[PDB]
Protein backbone atom coordinates (compact mmCIF):
# COMPACT_ATOMS: atom_id res chain seq x y z
CA UNK A 1 0.00 0.00 0.00
CA UNK A 2 3.11 2.21 -0.65
CA UNK A 3 2.17 5.10 -3.19
CA UNK A 4 4.41 7.75 -4.28
CA UNK A 5 3.07 10.97 -5.57
CA UNK A 6 5.01 13.75 -7.26
CA UNK A 7 3.29 16.87 -7.95
CA UNK A 8 4.69 20.45 -9.00
CA UNK A 9 2.25 23.43 -10.75
CA UNK A 10 2.52 26.80 -11.73
CA UNK A 11 1.75 29.77 -13.73
CA UNK A 12 3.08 31.91 -16.88
CA UNK A 13 1.60 34.59 -15.53
CA UNK A 14 0.80 36.51 -12.06
CA UNK A 15 -1.72 36.22 -12.64
CA UNK A 16 -1.88 34.38 -16.29
CA UNK A 17 -2.08 31.31 -17.73
CA UNK A 18 -1.23 27.80 -15.16
CA UNK A 19 -1.51 24.57 -15.03
CA UNK A 20 -0.50 21.55 -12.87
CA UNK A 21 1.25 17.64 -13.20
CA UNK A 22 0.75 14.92 -11.01
CA UNK A 23 2.83 11.30 -11.40
CA UNK A 24 1.73 8.72 -9.32
CA UNK A 25 3.73 5.49 -9.06
CA UNK A 26 2.46 1.96 -7.76
CA UNK A 27 4.59 -1.28 -7.53
CA UNK A 28 6.70 -0.36 -10.70
CA UNK A 29 3.56 1.30 -12.55
CA UNK A 30 3.03 4.53 -13.43
CA UNK A 31 -0.02 7.21 -14.15
CA UNK A 32 0.69 10.91 -14.92
CA UNK A 33 -2.39 13.55 -15.00
CA UNK A 34 -2.16 17.43 -15.78
CA UNK A 35 -4.69 20.11 -16.16
CA UNK A 36 -4.55 23.94 -17.77
CA UNK A 37 -5.81 26.64 -16.51
CA UNK A 38 -6.73 29.95 -18.27
CA UNK A 39 -6.01 32.61 -15.39
CA UNK A 40 -4.73 31.20 -12.00
CA UNK A 41 -1.49 31.82 -10.21
CA UNK A 42 1.45 30.11 -8.51
CA UNK A 43 0.21 29.25 -5.48
CA UNK A 44 -2.68 28.06 -6.81
CA UNK A 45 -1.46 25.67 -9.40
CA UNK A 46 1.46 24.41 -6.60
CA UNK A 47 -2.03 23.24 -4.09
CA UNK A 48 -4.09 22.07 -6.91
CA UNK A 49 -1.47 19.86 -7.75
CA UNK A 50 -1.46 18.23 -4.93
CA UNK A 51 -5.43 18.18 -4.23
CA UNK A 52 -5.57 16.13 -7.73
CA UNK A 53 -2.69 13.80 -7.34
CA UNK A 54 -4.41 12.79 -4.36
CA UNK A 55 -7.80 12.76 -5.58
CA UNK A 56 -6.29 10.02 -8.11
CA UNK A 57 -5.85 7.50 -5.51
CA UNK A 58 -9.41 5.89 -5.25
CA UNK A 59 -8.52 3.73 -1.84
CA UNK A 60 -7.01 4.90 1.13
CA UNK A 61 -3.28 4.39 0.84
CA UNK A 62 -0.38 4.96 2.84
CA UNK A 63 1.72 8.29 0.56
CA UNK A 64 4.67 9.63 -0.08
CA UNK A 65 4.07 13.01 -1.78
CA UNK A 66 7.08 14.82 -3.24
CA UNK A 67 6.83 18.46 -4.52
CA UNK A 68 9.01 21.77 -4.50
CA UNK A 69 6.49 23.63 -3.57
CA UNK A 70 7.11 27.16 -1.15
CA UNK A 71 3.92 27.94 -0.78
CA UNK A 72 2.97 23.91 0.65
CA UNK A 73 6.37 23.99 2.46
CA UNK A 74 6.40 27.25 4.26
CA UNK A 75 2.36 26.54 4.82
CA UNK A 76 3.31 22.92 6.42
CA UNK A 77 6.68 23.68 7.99
CA UNK A 78 4.95 26.90 9.97
CA UNK A 79 -9.18 35.87 5.72
CA UNK A 80 -7.08 33.21 4.68
CA UNK A 81 -5.96 33.24 0.78
CA UNK A 82 -7.16 30.49 -1.28
CA UNK A 83 -9.22 28.53 1.21
CA UNK A 84 -11.31 26.98 -1.30
CA UNK A 85 -8.39 25.10 -2.03
CA UNK A 86 -7.03 24.55 1.43
CA UNK A 87 -10.19 22.73 2.31
CA UNK A 88 -10.45 20.72 -1.03
CA UNK A 89 -6.86 20.33 -0.06
CA UNK A 90 -7.63 18.61 3.58
CA UNK A 91 -10.42 16.96 2.05
CA UNK A 92 -8.16 14.92 -0.24
CA UNK A 93 -5.62 13.84 2.10
CA UNK A 94 -8.80 12.47 4.08
CA UNK A 95 -8.83 8.75 3.29
CA UNK A 96 -5.07 8.48 3.44
CA UNK A 97 -1.76 8.50 5.85
CA UNK A 98 -0.20 11.26 3.01
CA UNK A 99 3.74 12.14 4.19
CA UNK A 100 4.66 15.39 2.56
CA UNK A 101 8.46 15.37 0.90
CA UNK A 102 9.42 18.97 0.50
CA UNK A 103 12.21 19.06 -2.27
CA UNK A 104 15.03 20.97 -2.90
CA UNK A 105 14.00 21.46 -7.17
CA UNK A 106 14.37 18.97 -9.57
CA UNK A 107 18.26 17.97 -9.00
CA UNK A 108 17.90 14.43 -7.64
CA UNK A 109 14.03 14.61 -8.52
CA UNK A 110 13.31 12.91 -11.89
CA UNK A 111 9.54 12.48 -11.52
CA UNK A 112 9.54 16.47 -10.07
CA UNK A 113 11.14 17.38 -12.80
CA UNK A 114 8.47 15.35 -15.16
CA UNK A 115 5.78 16.68 -13.02
CA UNK A 116 6.84 20.46 -13.88
CA UNK A 117 7.00 19.76 -17.78
CA UNK A 118 3.38 18.24 -17.55
CA UNK A 119 2.31 21.43 -15.77
CA UNK A 120 3.98 24.03 -18.38
CA UNK A 121 2.91 21.90 -21.45
CA UNK A 122 -0.77 22.09 -20.09
CA UNK A 123 -0.41 25.79 -19.51
CA UNK A 124 0.39 26.50 -22.90
CA UNK A 125 -2.74 25.40 -24.27
CA UNK A 126 -5.20 25.80 -21.26
CA UNK A 127 -9.01 25.79 -21.35
CA UNK A 128 -10.05 25.02 -18.13
CA UNK A 129 -11.15 28.15 -15.76
CA UNK A 130 -9.88 27.72 -12.24
CA UNK A 131 -13.66 28.53 -10.80
CA UNK A 132 -12.10 29.55 -7.07
CA UNK A 133 -9.69 32.23 -8.72
CA UNK B 1 -31.44 6.37 4.81
CA UNK B 2 -28.66 8.71 4.86
CA UNK B 3 -28.52 11.17 1.76
CA UNK B 4 -25.99 14.27 1.05
CA UNK B 5 -27.79 17.29 -0.57
CA UNK B 6 -25.82 19.81 -2.24
CA UNK B 7 -27.28 23.71 -2.61
CA UNK B 8 -26.57 26.40 -3.91
CA UNK B 9 -28.59 29.94 -4.35
CA UNK B 10 -27.69 33.64 -6.29
CA UNK B 11 -29.28 36.44 -7.52
CA UNK B 12 -27.24 39.05 -9.97
CA UNK B 13 -28.44 42.01 -8.05
CA UNK B 14 -29.92 43.12 -5.46
CA UNK B 15 -32.69 42.48 -5.60
CA UNK B 16 -32.06 41.15 -9.63
CA UNK B 17 -32.97 38.01 -10.98
CA UNK B 18 -31.91 34.91 -9.14
CA UNK B 19 -32.38 31.03 -9.06
CA UNK B 20 -31.40 27.78 -6.96
CA UNK B 21 -30.21 24.75 -7.41
CA UNK B 22 -30.38 21.51 -5.31
CA UNK B 23 -28.91 18.40 -5.61
CA UNK B 24 -29.66 15.37 -3.75
CA UNK B 25 -27.25 12.17 -3.72
CA UNK B 26 -28.91 9.01 -2.35
CA UNK B 27 -27.33 5.72 -2.55
CA UNK B 28 -26.59 5.88 -5.90
CA UNK B 29 -29.82 7.82 -7.52
CA UNK B 30 -29.33 11.90 -8.22
CA UNK B 31 -32.40 14.36 -8.62
CA UNK B 32 -31.61 17.66 -8.94
CA UNK B 33 -34.10 21.16 -8.43
CA UNK B 34 -33.81 24.50 -10.18
CA UNK B 35 -35.84 27.55 -10.54
CA UNK B 36 -35.48 30.85 -11.12
CA UNK B 37 -37.16 34.03 -9.83
CA UNK B 38 -37.75 37.73 -11.80
CA UNK B 39 -36.78 39.58 -8.65
CA UNK B 40 -35.11 38.16 -5.00
CA UNK B 41 -31.77 38.25 -3.68
CA UNK B 42 -28.61 35.93 -2.54
CA UNK B 43 -29.97 35.17 0.86
CA UNK B 44 -33.24 34.62 -0.12
CA UNK B 45 -31.99 32.00 -3.09
CA UNK B 46 -29.91 30.55 -0.67
CA UNK B 47 -32.40 29.54 1.71
CA UNK B 48 -34.89 28.61 -0.86
CA UNK B 49 -32.06 26.27 -2.09
CA UNK B 50 -31.78 24.22 1.43
CA UNK B 51 -35.98 24.25 1.19
CA UNK B 52 -36.25 22.92 -1.65
CA UNK B 53 -33.72 20.66 -1.82
CA UNK B 54 -35.04 19.14 1.55
CA UNK B 55 -39.03 19.28 0.66
CA UNK B 56 -37.77 16.84 -2.30
CA UNK B 57 -37.12 14.22 0.68
CA UNK B 58 -40.46 12.21 0.53
CA UNK B 59 -39.76 10.31 4.10
CA UNK B 60 -37.40 11.10 6.72
CA UNK B 61 -33.36 10.69 6.33
CA UNK B 62 -30.53 11.39 8.33
CA UNK B 63 -28.98 14.49 6.20
CA UNK B 64 -25.58 16.31 5.07
CA UNK B 65 -26.24 18.96 3.74
CA UNK B 66 -23.65 20.68 1.77
CA UNK B 67 -23.87 24.93 1.15
CA UNK B 68 -21.57 27.81 1.10
CA UNK B 69 -24.40 30.38 2.91
CA UNK B 70 -22.56 32.71 5.02
CA UNK B 71 -26.53 33.78 5.38
CA UNK B 72 -26.94 30.27 6.67
CA UNK B 73 -23.81 29.90 8.39
CA UNK B 74 -24.40 32.91 10.68
CA UNK B 75 -27.79 31.61 11.56
CA UNK B 76 -26.95 28.74 12.34
CA UNK B 77 -23.60 29.08 13.82
CA UNK B 78 -25.24 31.31 16.39
CA UNK B 79 -36.65 39.47 10.74
CA UNK B 80 -35.18 39.27 7.56
CA UNK B 81 -36.88 36.96 5.25
CA UNK B 82 -39.45 35.06 7.95
CA UNK B 83 -41.15 33.38 5.22
CA UNK B 84 -38.18 31.34 4.48
CA UNK B 85 -36.59 30.87 7.71
CA UNK B 86 -40.35 29.12 8.51
CA UNK B 87 -40.10 27.26 5.63
CA UNK B 88 -36.92 25.77 6.10
CA UNK B 89 -37.54 24.94 10.26
CA UNK B 90 -40.88 23.48 8.98
CA UNK B 91 -38.58 21.33 5.65
CA UNK B 92 -35.96 20.21 8.26
CA UNK B 93 -38.03 18.76 11.04
CA UNK B 94 -38.49 15.58 9.87
CA UNK B 95 -35.02 14.82 9.28
CA UNK B 96 -31.53 14.89 11.65
CA UNK B 97 -29.82 17.51 9.48
CA UNK B 98 -26.00 18.05 9.67
CA UNK B 99 -25.37 21.30 8.07
CA UNK B 100 -21.95 21.52 6.13
CA UNK B 101 -20.45 24.76 5.66
CA UNK B 102 -18.56 24.70 2.73
CA UNK B 103 -15.18 27.59 1.99
CA UNK B 104 -15.78 27.25 -1.60
CA UNK B 105 -16.79 24.81 -4.44
CA UNK B 106 -13.40 22.79 -5.03
CA UNK B 107 -13.12 19.52 -3.35
CA UNK B 108 -17.00 20.20 -3.68
CA UNK B 109 -17.87 19.08 -7.02
CA UNK B 110 -21.53 18.62 -6.57
CA UNK B 111 -21.88 22.26 -5.18
CA UNK B 112 -19.99 23.60 -8.29
CA UNK B 113 -22.93 21.64 -10.40
CA UNK B 114 -25.62 23.24 -7.81
CA UNK B 115 -24.46 26.83 -8.37
CA UNK B 116 -24.33 25.90 -12.55
CA UNK B 117 -28.01 25.36 -11.94
CA UNK B 118 -28.82 28.40 -10.25
CA UNK B 119 -26.77 30.81 -12.63
CA UNK B 120 -28.72 29.32 -15.44
CA UNK B 121 -32.02 29.05 -14.03
CA UNK B 122 -31.30 33.12 -13.18
CA UNK B 123 -30.60 33.93 -16.27
CA UNK B 124 -34.16 32.95 -17.36
CA UNK B 125 -36.97 33.45 -14.33
CA UNK B 126 -40.19 32.35 -14.80
CA UNK B 127 -41.06 32.76 -11.22
CA UNK B 128 -42.12 35.55 -8.60
CA UNK B 129 -40.62 35.33 -5.21
CA UNK B 130 -43.22 37.02 -4.15
CA UNK B 131 -41.87 37.00 -0.66
CA UNK B 132 -38.87 38.71 -1.50
CA UNK B 133 -40.24 40.46 2.17
CA UNK C 1 0.07 9.70 38.43
CA UNK C 2 -3.67 7.59 39.04
CA UNK C 3 -6.40 9.77 38.16
CA UNK C 4 -10.02 9.10 37.66
CA UNK C 5 -12.01 11.12 35.37
CA UNK C 6 -15.95 11.07 35.15
CA UNK C 7 -17.65 12.80 32.20
CA UNK C 8 -20.82 12.86 30.17
CA UNK C 9 -22.64 14.42 27.59
CA UNK C 10 -25.62 15.32 26.41
CA UNK C 11 -28.42 17.43 23.90
CA UNK C 12 -32.03 18.37 24.21
CA UNK C 13 -32.06 17.92 20.04
CA UNK C 14 -30.82 16.30 17.24
CA UNK C 15 -29.43 18.52 16.37
CA UNK C 16 -30.02 20.70 19.67
CA UNK C 17 -28.40 22.54 22.57
CA UNK C 18 -25.86 20.23 24.69
CA UNK C 19 -23.31 19.78 26.87
CA UNK C 20 -20.77 18.01 28.95
CA UNK C 21 -19.49 17.69 32.77
CA UNK C 22 -15.81 16.19 33.61
CA UNK C 23 -14.64 15.77 36.96
CA UNK C 24 -11.15 15.14 37.63
CA UNK C 25 -10.08 12.93 40.92
CA UNK C 26 -6.66 13.15 42.17
CA UNK C 27 -4.71 12.01 45.16
CA UNK C 28 -7.17 14.58 47.18
CA UNK C 29 -7.12 17.09 44.59
CA UNK C 30 -10.02 17.76 42.15
CA UNK C 31 -11.32 19.85 39.28
CA UNK C 32 -14.46 20.18 38.00
CA UNK C 33 -15.56 22.02 34.54
CA UNK C 34 -18.67 22.06 32.13
CA UNK C 35 -19.43 23.54 29.03
CA UNK C 36 -22.94 24.35 26.76
CA UNK C 37 -22.79 24.17 23.10
CA UNK C 38 -25.82 25.61 21.04
CA UNK C 39 -26.06 23.08 18.00
CA UNK C 40 -25.00 19.98 18.58
CA UNK C 41 -25.59 16.29 19.37
CA UNK C 42 -25.74 13.93 22.08
CA UNK C 43 -23.38 11.74 20.09
CA UNK C 44 -20.68 15.26 19.88
CA UNK C 45 -20.98 15.77 23.70
CA UNK C 46 -20.75 12.42 24.77
CA UNK C 47 -16.85 12.59 23.20
CA UNK C 48 -16.53 15.80 23.57
CA UNK C 49 -16.70 15.16 27.39
CA UNK C 50 -13.83 12.63 27.34
CA UNK C 51 -11.70 14.79 25.23
CA UNK C 52 -11.36 17.61 27.23
CA UNK C 53 -12.06 15.78 31.00
CA UNK C 54 -8.10 14.40 29.29
CA UNK C 55 -7.02 17.46 28.24
CA UNK C 56 -7.24 18.83 31.49
CA UNK C 57 -4.40 16.60 32.69
CA UNK C 58 -1.42 18.12 32.54
CA UNK C 59 1.76 15.19 32.51
CA UNK C 60 1.30 11.88 31.51
CA UNK C 61 -0.86 9.45 33.76
CA UNK C 62 -2.84 6.36 34.39
CA UNK C 63 -6.24 7.30 33.87
CA UNK C 64 -9.81 5.33 35.03
CA UNK C 65 -12.61 7.01 32.69
CA UNK C 66 -15.96 6.59 33.93
CA UNK C 67 -18.91 7.25 31.27
CA UNK C 68 -21.88 5.84 30.07
CA UNK C 69 -21.86 6.60 26.52
CA UNK C 70 -23.06 4.47 24.65
CA UNK C 71 -21.22 5.65 21.23
CA UNK C 72 -17.84 5.33 22.99
CA UNK C 73 -18.80 2.05 24.45
CA UNK C 74 -19.63 0.86 20.80
CA UNK C 75 -16.48 1.85 19.23
CA UNK C 76 -14.10 0.97 21.73
CA UNK C 77 -15.28 -2.38 22.38
CA UNK C 78 -15.45 -3.30 18.86
CA UNK C 79 -12.27 -1.13 18.10
CA UNK C 80 -14.08 1.21 15.83
CA UNK C 81 -10.97 3.53 15.71
CA UNK C 82 -8.58 1.20 14.39
CA UNK C 83 -11.30 -0.12 11.93
CA UNK C 84 -11.86 3.16 10.66
CA UNK C 85 -7.86 4.55 10.20
CA UNK C 86 -7.24 1.28 8.40
CA UNK C 87 -10.46 2.00 5.88
CA UNK C 88 -9.20 5.70 5.23
CA UNK C 89 -12.10 6.85 7.42
CA UNK C 90 -14.95 6.14 5.12
CA UNK C 91 -18.07 4.18 6.34
CA UNK C 92 -19.07 0.93 4.47
CA UNK C 93 -20.76 3.55 1.76
CA UNK C 94 -17.30 5.02 1.09
CA UNK C 95 -18.89 8.34 2.70
CA UNK C 96 -16.65 10.22 5.58
CA UNK C 97 -17.10 8.57 8.75
CA UNK C 98 -19.09 11.27 11.08
CA UNK C 99 -17.43 13.14 13.76
CA UNK C 100 -13.99 12.05 12.66
CA UNK C 101 -12.83 15.80 14.41
CA UNK C 102 -13.73 14.80 17.21
CA UNK C 103 -12.16 11.09 17.42
CA UNK C 104 -9.11 12.09 16.17
CA UNK C 105 -9.48 14.92 18.70
CA UNK C 106 -9.76 11.92 21.64
CA UNK C 107 -6.55 9.91 20.11
CA UNK C 108 -4.34 13.23 21.13
CA UNK C 109 -6.15 13.55 24.20
CA UNK C 110 -5.41 9.98 25.32
CA UNK C 111 -2.25 9.59 23.53
CA UNK C 112 0.32 10.23 26.23
CA UNK C 113 -1.82 8.78 29.00
CA UNK C 114 -2.58 5.13 29.96
CA UNK C 115 -6.22 5.29 29.41
CA UNK C 116 -8.99 2.53 31.19
CA UNK C 117 -12.87 3.13 30.19
CA UNK C 118 -15.23 2.17 32.51
CA UNK C 119 -18.57 1.93 30.94
CA UNK C 120 -21.06 2.43 33.71
CA UNK C 121 -24.31 0.94 33.54
CA UNK C 122 -25.59 3.61 36.06
CA UNK C 123 -25.23 6.65 38.07
CA UNK C 124 -25.74 4.64 41.35
CA UNK C 125 -22.14 3.37 43.33
CA UNK C 126 -20.31 6.78 41.44
CA UNK C 127 -21.50 9.87 42.95
CA UNK C 128 -19.11 11.76 40.72
CA UNK C 129 -21.11 10.47 37.31
CA UNK C 130 -24.56 11.72 38.81
CA UNK C 131 -22.48 15.29 39.15
CA UNK C 132 -21.25 15.36 35.83
CA UNK C 133 -24.73 14.16 34.32
CA UNK C 134 -26.10 17.38 36.38
CA UNK C 135 -23.31 19.46 34.74
CA UNK C 136 -23.47 18.67 31.55
CA UNK C 137 -27.58 18.89 31.28
CA UNK C 138 -27.62 22.48 33.37
CA UNK C 139 -24.74 23.57 30.33
CA UNK C 140 -27.22 22.49 27.68
CA UNK C 141 -29.70 24.75 29.35
CA UNK C 142 -27.49 27.69 29.01
CA UNK C 143 -25.20 26.71 25.81
CA UNK C 144 -23.10 29.62 25.48
CA UNK C 145 -20.38 28.08 22.68
CA UNK C 146 -20.08 26.64 19.01
CA UNK C 147 -19.21 22.98 18.33
CA UNK C 148 -17.23 24.73 15.31
CA UNK C 149 -16.40 21.29 13.79
CA UNK C 150 -19.99 19.89 13.96
CA UNK D 1 34.52 5.16 31.42
CA UNK D 2 31.27 3.04 31.04
CA UNK D 3 27.97 4.54 30.35
CA UNK D 4 24.69 3.75 30.63
CA UNK D 5 21.99 5.33 28.26
CA UNK D 6 18.11 4.42 28.35
CA UNK D 7 15.98 6.24 25.19
CA UNK D 8 12.52 6.35 24.26
CA UNK D 9 10.66 8.65 21.80
CA UNK D 10 6.95 8.50 20.87
CA UNK D 11 4.86 10.74 18.90
CA UNK D 12 1.01 11.19 19.69
CA UNK D 13 -0.16 11.13 16.04
CA UNK D 14 0.80 9.73 13.09
CA UNK D 15 1.92 12.50 11.85
CA UNK D 16 1.22 14.20 15.43
CA UNK D 17 3.04 15.77 18.31
CA UNK D 18 6.27 13.98 19.55
CA UNK D 19 8.98 13.86 22.19
CA UNK D 20 12.03 12.17 23.39
CA UNK D 21 13.70 10.86 26.60
CA UNK D 22 17.07 10.08 26.94
CA UNK D 23 18.64 9.14 30.77
CA UNK D 24 22.25 9.40 31.20
CA UNK D 25 23.75 7.18 34.42
CA UNK D 26 27.50 7.61 35.35
CA UNK D 27 28.81 5.08 38.19
CA UNK D 28 25.10 7.19 40.01
CA UNK D 29 25.86 10.84 38.43
CA UNK D 30 22.35 11.33 36.35
CA UNK D 31 21.75 13.06 33.53
CA UNK D 32 17.80 13.01 31.66
CA UNK D 33 17.44 15.39 28.25
CA UNK D 34 13.96 15.57 26.71
CA UNK D 35 12.24 18.00 23.91
CA UNK D 36 8.81 18.15 22.33
CA UNK D 37 8.41 18.25 18.27
CA UNK D 38 5.01 19.68 17.05
CA UNK D 39 5.09 17.33 13.80
CA UNK D 40 6.63 13.92 13.56
CA UNK D 41 6.29 10.51 14.13
CA UNK D 42 7.26 7.77 16.48
CA UNK D 43 10.14 6.08 14.56
CA UNK D 44 11.45 9.92 14.13
CA UNK D 45 10.85 10.70 17.91
CA UNK D 46 12.64 6.74 18.51
CA UNK D 47 15.63 7.14 16.44
CA UNK D 48 15.98 11.04 17.39
CA UNK D 49 15.96 9.91 21.19
CA UNK D 50 19.50 7.76 20.96
CA UNK D 51 21.00 9.97 19.03
CA UNK D 52 20.89 12.97 22.05
CA UNK D 53 21.45 10.47 24.22
CA UNK D 54 24.85 10.03 22.21
CA UNK D 55 25.30 13.62 21.86
CA UNK D 56 24.81 14.52 25.61
CA UNK D 57 28.37 12.73 25.94
CA UNK D 58 31.13 14.94 26.09
CA UNK D 59 34.30 12.57 25.88
CA UNK D 60 34.54 8.85 23.88
CA UNK D 61 33.23 6.52 26.30
CA UNK D 62 32.18 3.21 26.02
CA UNK D 63 28.00 2.69 25.82
CA UNK D 64 25.74 0.52 26.55
CA UNK D 65 22.40 1.90 24.97
CA UNK D 66 19.10 0.78 26.13
CA UNK D 67 16.16 0.86 24.26
CA UNK D 68 12.64 -0.92 23.90
CA UNK D 69 12.70 0.34 19.71
CA UNK D 70 11.43 -2.12 16.83
CA UNK D 71 11.88 0.52 14.37
CA UNK D 72 16.37 0.51 15.79
CA UNK D 73 16.28 -3.25 16.51
CA UNK D 74 15.23 -4.10 13.09
CA UNK D 75 17.58 -1.99 11.50
CA UNK D 76 20.52 -2.93 13.85
CA UNK D 77 19.97 -6.82 13.46
CA UNK D 78 19.29 -6.66 9.99
CA UNK D 79 22.63 -4.46 8.93
CA UNK D 80 20.76 -1.98 7.43
CA UNK D 81 22.83 0.95 8.05
CA UNK D 82 25.90 -0.55 6.36
CA UNK D 83 23.34 -2.20 4.01
CA UNK D 84 21.38 4.58 0.73
CA UNK D 85 18.23 3.66 -1.40
CA UNK D 86 15.61 0.38 -0.83
CA UNK D 87 15.46 -2.32 -2.96
CA UNK D 88 13.53 -1.11 -5.40
CA UNK D 89 15.55 2.41 -6.02
CA UNK D 90 13.40 4.31 -3.03
CA UNK D 91 14.99 6.76 -1.22
CA UNK D 92 15.43 5.07 2.19
CA UNK D 93 13.41 7.21 4.80
CA UNK D 94 14.69 9.61 7.98
CA UNK D 95 18.27 9.11 6.40
CA UNK D 96 18.54 12.32 8.15
CA UNK D 97 18.24 11.09 10.92
CA UNK D 98 20.09 7.88 10.49
CA UNK D 99 23.05 10.18 9.18
CA UNK D 100 22.83 11.77 12.65
CA UNK D 101 22.72 8.61 14.33
CA UNK D 102 26.08 7.20 12.69
CA UNK D 103 27.77 10.59 13.91
CA UNK D 104 26.63 10.31 17.10
CA UNK D 105 28.02 6.98 17.66
CA UNK D 106 31.65 7.53 16.19
CA UNK D 107 33.16 8.83 18.92
CA UNK D 108 32.09 5.93 21.50
CA UNK D 109 31.83 1.98 21.27
CA UNK D 110 28.46 1.10 21.37
CA UNK D 111 26.54 -2.10 22.66
CA UNK D 112 23.39 -1.78 21.94
CA UNK D 113 20.68 -3.49 24.11
CA UNK D 114 17.05 -3.82 22.28
CA UNK D 115 14.24 -4.64 25.40
CA UNK D 116 11.00 -5.59 25.16
CA UNK D 117 9.26 -3.69 27.04
CA UNK D 118 9.14 -1.67 29.83
CA UNK D 119 8.62 -4.85 32.40
CA UNK D 120 12.31 -4.99 34.37
CA UNK D 121 14.20 -1.62 32.94
CA UNK D 122 12.85 1.04 35.05
CA UNK D 123 14.91 3.71 33.61
CA UNK D 124 13.06 2.52 30.32
CA UNK D 125 10.27 3.59 31.78
CA UNK D 126 11.35 6.59 32.85
CA UNK D 127 12.81 7.69 29.82
CA UNK D 128 9.00 6.95 28.10
CA UNK D 129 7.22 8.72 30.87
CA UNK D 130 9.73 11.97 29.84
CA UNK D 131 9.36 11.82 25.64
CA UNK D 132 5.20 11.71 26.57
CA UNK D 133 5.55 14.92 28.81
CA UNK D 134 7.93 16.98 25.94
CA UNK D 135 5.50 15.86 23.95
CA UNK D 136 2.24 17.39 25.59
CA UNK D 137 4.29 20.79 25.28
CA UNK D 138 6.16 20.91 21.63
CA UNK D 139 7.45 24.10 20.68
CA UNK D 140 10.67 22.63 18.49
CA UNK D 141 9.41 21.48 14.25
CA UNK D 142 11.32 18.51 13.42
CA UNK D 143 12.68 19.95 10.21
CA UNK D 144 13.75 16.47 8.73
CA UNK D 145 10.19 15.26 8.95
CA UNK D 146 10.69 11.41 6.61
Amino acid sequence: KQVEIFTDGSALGNPGPGGYGAILRYRGREKTFSAGYTRTTNNRMELKAAIEGLKALKEPAEVDLYTDSHYLKKAFTEPVKNRDLWEALLLAMAPHRVRFHFVKGHAGHPENERADELARAAAMNPTLEDTGY
